[PDB]
C-alpha cells in the first residue's frame, strides 16, 4: 500500500541518515504518530541488539541480482512462531541494516528495492496480524 511503502521509507531513511548515509536513492491513528514511535522502538531495539544480524544478512548475501522469494524466505525465519510487535521491529531494523550494508558494498541502488520488498512484506505478511491485534494505533500505545 501507499502508507505501507511510506512508513517503509521513513523508517529506512531515518536509519540511513541517523548512521552518517544518505537517503536521495528514493525518491530520485495519524501517520505522524506512527512514524516516530517506529523509529523509537527501532532505537530502543538496537541498543540492546547489537549483531545487526549478520546470520541473516549472510545467508541473503544480497547483490543485484537477488530476487524477493530469497528476500521472503530469509525474513520468514524472523516469523518462525509467528508475528510479534517486538518481530515487526527486529523486520525494521534489519531492512535498515541491509540497506546500510548494501551501501557499504557500493550497491545503494539496491535501497529503494529492498524498500519495495519490505513494503510488500509488510502488506503480505505482517498487516493481517497487525490489524487482528489493534492495527497500529495499538502500536503507537505501546511505542509512543
Amino acid at each position: 500500500s501507499q502508507s505501507n511503502r511510506e512508513l517503509v521509507v521513513d523508517f529506512l531513511s531515518y536509519k540511513l541518515s541517523q548512521k552518517g548515509y544518505s537517503w536521495s536513492q528514493f525518491s530520485d491513528i495519524p501517520m505522524a504518530a506512527v512514524k516516530q514511535a517506529l523509529r523509537e522502538a527501532g532505537d530502543e531495539f538496537e541498543l540492546r541488539y547489537r549483531r545487526a544480524f549478520s546470520d541473516l544478512t549472510s545467508q541473503l548475501h544480497i547483490t543485484p541480482g537477488t530476487a524477493y522469494q530469497s528476500f521472503e524466505q530469509v525474513v520468514n525465519e524472523l516469523f518462525r512462531d509467528g508475528v510479534n510487535w517486538g518481530r515487526i521491529v527486529a523486520f525494521f531494523s534489519f531492512g535498515g541494516a541491509l540497506c546500510v550494508e548494501s551501501v557499504d558494498k557500493e550497491m545503494q541502488v539496491l535501497v529503494s528495492r529492498i524498500a519495495s520488498w519490505m513494503a510488500t512484506y509488510l502488506n503480505d505478511h505482517l498487516e493481517p496480524w497487525i490489524q487482528e491485534n489493534g492495527g497500529w494505533d495499538t502500536f503507537v500505545d505501546l511505542y509512543g
